[PDB]
DNA sequence: GAGGCGTGGC
DNA sequence: GCCACGCCTC
């Protein structure tokens, strides 16, 4: 029910967040800032930021079960075991 | 690989 | 709102 109110825009979602985050792309904020050294990356909503900063702390959550390499994305991680079967 | 993004449990 | 999922596009 929730619609963007721009006039080329007709976008829908369910929740308010989805609205919220949305109407950022037509208004070009970006609150969430990496703070690192020289990144300069910003980003609309929180999750892509968390993505982002692991790229800089090589954090790697997720485990392959087969073989030792890892990866910062469950994304990643799934097409990696298309290599498996 | 990595950003952009729709969706949903808490 | 956080944060994960999974997909899309380059
Ligand atoms: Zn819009
Ligand atoms: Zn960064
Ligand atoms: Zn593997």
């Amino acid at each position: 029910t929730h619609t963007c109110d721009y006039a080329g825009c007709g976008k829908t979602y369910t929740k308010s967040s989805h609205l919220k985050a949305h109407l950022r792309t037509h208004t070009g904020e970006k609150p969430y800032h990496c703070d690192w050294d020289g990144c300069g990356w910003k980003f609309a909503r929180s999750d892509p930021l968390t993505r982002h900063y692991r790229k800089h702390t090589g954090h790697r959550p997720f485990q392959c079960q087969k073989c030792d390499r890892a990866f910062s994305r469950s994304d990643h991680l799934a097409l990696h075991m298309k290599r498996h079967f």
